DNA sequence: CATGTTAGCAGTCCGCG
DNA sequence: GCGGACTGCTGAC
């Protein structure tokens, strides 16, 4: 096979690097890397090498990495740029695999893992891990084993081993439900000491080396404790042999009261799962406790257990362990779906990058950048020095607050890239500037056509029309990437659809789910078969189309991302092709190409309807539009059709087949407008929304910009089953909102939407009664709890101390004194409750660790105390208020002339 | 070491015969 | 009691 690394890292004047060999085997080598920099040479001296503008430069070959280095330092002292790769292991990545990586995920050791320290003092703190290791469980990917590691003896207690056969029976049966699946892969080893434990810990670290470590913060907590724990047991350098090449990092960041580290294990790509999820998501949850993510992503249960967790080894030690193993597993589950790992390598591998620098968009694309020029011989400009300086972005039209029965949307497909391509923006392509109009001359067409020669942007940039970008070049690769699975998405969603309309009708039948591919949309034949199906079966398909359009999400939206990333970098003063002249050029063009299509499609939809000066595009953010489709409705006229979906079909055509086409016919004209390289703006329909024929529904509204809600019936050409809301910036979609309060805002929307006033104020009044009795987690507020110290005046609250910080401190001044209290962690999200007026907590709210049961001691207190009137004032009527005002409609019946009368 | 800008709502502080 | 300037937080692109 071909050869592919696996880590690498420069100490000194060495390259280490560990790599899979062509018979696939793993192996490490330490290189003396001779590294080239470049700097700009004569004309009349003869060169392959070329800077990106075609100025030539010579080469430095040197003896050592160091001597480049201080080269770099030198060249700076001169006043003149030192070209090249500055990131040696980028170099060295480069030079060694010169072609595209095809990369083997089977032989790269993908370790999970995870540790218990019992702890009677508060959290065990990584810095100081002065607490005993009394279980760890590490799951090899390539071994597809658990080895779980069990404390027996500890200064906290003597316990038995853990039973296996008891793990896998159920919890109703006192077991504790370790899946069955995992069960058999369990390789359990118990020790009389802590010693013998991480000893033999470490030794099979030897043998089986992560190359990818994961697992649920372990880059915070299990890492660093490990290294910690090892370090003051045995000293540093036996903690040391955590890295195959024997060298570590220590980062001390950094409390302030107190503090912590994040240790830099040299020769390992540590991908901490939380940081992947965060960043590959799309969520914002109120909560990262793994219990939480796991019921959110996987709706498994809660592991529930009875005590602290202070005393749970101790009390049931047997359950203790098969938690362990079973968080462990939870991370598998959660990427089994996700598909992070497999992402995070993909994207890593396509860069040529070390693994972990997946999280930063602007090494990603230096290096794609990098690789690209090399190919050609160029040679890549010095990274230099910016201050940072704000400038425009996108256009967001203000919206006239109402109720919008009828609404149709369009987008740009992947604008800022697609932008990028059809102007050819790129730090090479830079041709020159012309005099600027004001930007609505250039939207209503009335400025000078800004050149016949050069493509243009409104922001006063022309580039060469004749010539390829590299910005253009990579970033047309990943697009095409993106669209590849997003169209695999999309099959797999539409196909979900095909499913669920089958499961109104299932059949009396015991049979099997249909083996088909479901990223492609299923033939005549399939459909036929589904539709003889039972229920079992077609629930089974239906969570295989799920989990396959989730992939697809994954890898589409992460694409997305990665490009639009790019757009964003030329902003960013760290890019090595930071310039505000393309960064503007991009957000420009989209504000003339926005406000342009608006013109252009009022005008259409005038033409067609037989009128004149009617606004038809209601909104608009950046790339999209928003059409009110009453006047089209009503020129044919509600009665002539059949049903919901009648209609629906009606304006789909009506998109496709009329509006599309002169959406594209206007965006030429801008096109050639622009004198641009290829015309790229691509406004497909995304939403087609109403209300149920025949009903009260009111369809969508607004209540200002980034903020609505709309029933809709086809989205991006999936036809729902089931109507659905798209709402956007609506608390409903806040995780600050508490999540009864969420609940009950949603469905104060389906109905305004979908049935009418009435049918609002029935649920209203009913909400308004039950309030009370919901659980107090359900109606609690979510913060980010920020700089708490900064506001923490002797425990009391100081001058513009924000709601939830006040709480934080009510909280802390309460457990004051008990030893296994929670703290709140600095940064991480609390829950938040006001308190009643006279309350013993001393103040008007009170807040804790989000994803938690407030601790027992004060739990009492706290439901006692709880302010329902504040809370249903804030988070449920004054958002519905808003809603309600904007889309002209009550949520109480207002007092009339009729309350005079007996009904 | 290092994607971007635009934007609304909740809260504090302060003024206000 | 309620606005306006301000910080903080949270999304929509
Ligand atoms: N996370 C982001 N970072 C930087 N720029 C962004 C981001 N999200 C959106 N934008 C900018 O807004 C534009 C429009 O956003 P939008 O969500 O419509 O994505 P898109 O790139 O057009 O992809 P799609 O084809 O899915 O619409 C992007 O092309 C860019
Ligand atoms: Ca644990
Ligand atoms: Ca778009
Ligand atoms: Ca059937
Ligand atoms: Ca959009
Ligand atoms: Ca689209």
């Amino acid at each position: 096979m071909k050869e592919f690394y696996l880590t690498v890292e420069q100490i000194g004047d060495s390259i280490f690097e560990r790599y899979i060999d062509s018979n696939g085997r793993e192996r490490t080598r330490e290189v003396e890397y001779k590294p080239s920099l470049f700097a700009h040479c004569p004309e009349s001296q003869a060169t392959k090498y070329f800077d990106i503008y075609g100025k030539p430069c010579t080469r430095k070959l040197f003896a050592n990495m160091r001597d480049a280095s201080q080269w770099i330092k030198r060249m700076e002292d001169i006043g003149l740029e030192a070209l090249g790769m500055d990131d040696f292991k980028l170099a060295y990545l480069s030079d060694t695999y010169n072609y595209e990586i095809k990369y083997d995920h089977t032989k790269i050791r993908v370790a999970n893992f995870d540790i218990e320290v019992t702890s009677p003092d508060g959290f065990p703190e990584p810095s100081q891990a002065k607490h005993p290791i009394d279980a760890i469980t590490h799951y090899d990917s390539i071994d597809d084993r658990f080895y779980v590691f069990d404390l027996l003896n500890s200064p906290y207690g003597n316990v038995e081993e853990w039973s296996i056969e008891i793990a896998a029976k159920l919890q109703e049966q006192g077991g504790d439900e370790v899946p069955s699946e995992i069960i058999d892969k369990i390789i359990y080893m118990p020790f009389d000491n802590e010693k013998e434990l991480l000893m033999e810990y470490l030794n099979f670290w030897q043998q089986k080396t992560p190359v990818i470590l994961t697992g649920w913060n372990v880059e915070s907590f299990a890492i660093p404790y490990v290294y910690n724990r090892i370090k003051n047991i045995f000293g540093e350098s036996t903690a040391k042999r955590l890295s195959p090449h024997r060298k570590t990092r220590v980062k001390v960041i950094e409390n302030m009261y107190g503090s912590r580290e994040i240790i830099t294990l040299f020769g390992i790509s540590v991908l901490d799962y939380i940081d992947l999820y965060k960043k590959f998501s799309f969520t914002n949850q109120p909560s990262y406790s793994l219990d939480y993510i796991s019921e959110f992503e996987l709706n498994v249960g809660k592991l529930k257990y009875d005590g602290p967790i202070s005393k749970l080894r101790e009390s049931n030690h047997q359950r203790y362990i098969s938690y362990n193993i079973i968080a462990v597993y939870r991370v598998l589950q959660i990427d089994a779906k996700r598909q992070f790992i497999n992402l995070s390598l993909d994207m890593g591998y396509y860069a040529k990058i070390q693994i972990q620098s997946v999280f930063s968009p602007i090494k990603t694309w230096d290096a794609i950048i990098f690789n690209s020029l090399k190919e050609q011989n160029k040679v890549i400009p010095q990274g230099r020095s910016h201050p940072v300086q704000p400038y425009p972005g996108a256009f967001v039209k203000e919206p006239i607050p109402n109720r919008y029965k009828y609404v149709m949307s369009f987008d740009l497909t992947s604008a800022y890239p697609s932008i990028i391509r059809q102007v050819n923006i790129s730090p090479e392509t830079i041709a020159g500037t012309f005099k600027v109009a004001p930007l609505h001359d250039y939207i209503n067409a009335v400025a000078e056509r800004p050149s016949d020669v050069y493509s243009c942007s409104p922001n006063g940039m022309m580039y060469y029309k004749d010539r390829d970008g590299v910005v253009p070049t990579e970033i047309t690769k990943v697009f095409n990437q993106r669209k590849e699975h997003k169209g695999y998405m999309l099959a797999a969603q539409r196909n979900g659809e095909i499913i669920k309309e089958a499961l109104h009708n299932p059949n009396l039948s015991v049979d099997e789910p249909l083996d088909v591919d479901y990223r492609f949309d299923f033939s005549d034949e399939i459909k036929e078969k589904i539709k003889k199906l039972s229920a079992k079966s077609l629930n089974e398909m239906l969570f295989r189309a799920q989990r396959t359009e989730v992939a697809g999400m994954t890898a589409q939206i992460n694409r997305k991302a990665l490009i639009n990333g790019l757009a964003g970098a030329l902003g960013n003063v760290w890019f090595r092709y930071y310039d505000l002249r393309n960064a503007t050029a991009i957000t420009t063009f989209g504000q003339m190409a926005l406000q342009w299509i608006e013109r252009k499609v009022n005008e259409y939809l005038n033409e067609v309807c037989g009128t004149e000066g009617e606004a038809f595009v209601l909104y608009g953010d950046t790339d999209s539009i928003y059409v009110s489709a009453d006047k089209i409705i009503d020129k044919v006229g509600e009665s002539k059709f059949r049903d919901t979906n009648h209609w629906v079909d009606f304006l789909d055509k009506f998109a496709r087949e009329r509006m599309e086409p002169a959406i594209d016919r206007g965006f030429r004209e801008m096109c050639e407008y622009m004198n641009n390289k290829q015309h790229l703006m691509f406004m497909d329909r995304e939403a087609i929304a109403g209300p149920p024929l025949g009903s009260k529904g009111i369809g969508g509204f607004w209540t200002g910009k980034k903020r609505y809600a709309l029933n809709v019936w086809d989205m991006e050409g999936t036809r729902y089953a089931e109507p659905k809301l798209k709402i956007m910036g609506l608390e409903t979609q806040k995780s600050s909102t508490p999540k009864a309060v969420q609940k009950a805002l949603k469905e104060c929307i389906r109905r305004m939407l979908q049935e009418g006033e009435e049918s609002l104020q029935e649920y209203f009044k009913e909400f308004e009664k039950e309030f009370r009795q919901l659980n107090y987690i359900s109606i609690a507020s979510v913060s980010s709890a920020n700089n708490i110290a900064k506001y923490d005046v002797g425990g009391f609250p100081g001058p513009k101390c924000p709601f939830h910080i006040r709480g934080i401190l009510t909280y802390n001044r309460a457990i004051k004194g008990n030893i296994d209290a929670p703290q709140v962690v600095e940064g991480e999200k609390v829950y938040v409750l006001p308190l009643r007026e006279g309350n013993p907590f001393g103040d008007k709210c009170i807040a804790w660790p989000s994803g938690t049961e407030i601790t027992d001691l004060i739990k009492d207190d706290v439901l006692h105390w709880m302010d329902y009137t504040v809370l249903l004032e804030k988070t449920f009527i004054k958002p519905l208020e808003g809603f309600t005002s904007a889309a002209k409609l009550d949520y109480e019946k207002k007092a009339s002339l009729f309350d005079m009368f007996d009904f």
